């Protein structure tokens, strides 16, 4: 499907990614998580508001993943987690390991 190919095409194609919507607090969290490590240019966020093929991409996210609800953030082409995830990730020091070993977060 389209949805397919694109959630599938952006995952392998960066590095970072994060599919969000507005209304959305663990969205807002998960890209401040993102964001206190590594630069805007390095993160790869898709927000559904405004598109129209919305429910076919998280419809896709709930094969993918086992969720239909955003946040969904990916490392390396691979599921990490939805929200509060991320949060809980960065304050527990796992984010950084995680963004280090794929190569977007060096050693400080």
């Amino acid at each position: 499907s389209a949805a397919k190919q694109l959630v599938d095409s952006t995952i392998s194609g960066n590095k970072v990614v994060i599919f969000s919507k507005t209304y959305c607090p663990y969205c807002v969290k998960g890209k401040r998580a993102l964001e206190k490590f590594l630069p805007k240019s390095k993160i790869t966020a898709i927000e559904l508001d405004g598109r129209n093929d919305g429910a076919a991409i998280q419809d896709y996210l709930l094969e993918l993943t086992g969720g239909r609800s955003v946040p969904r953030v990916f490392i390396d082409g691979q599921f990490i987690g939805g929200g509060d995830d991320t949060d809980a990730l960065a304050r527990n020091g796992k984010l950084e390991v995680m963004l280090r070993n794929a190569g977007v977060l060096l050693e400080h």
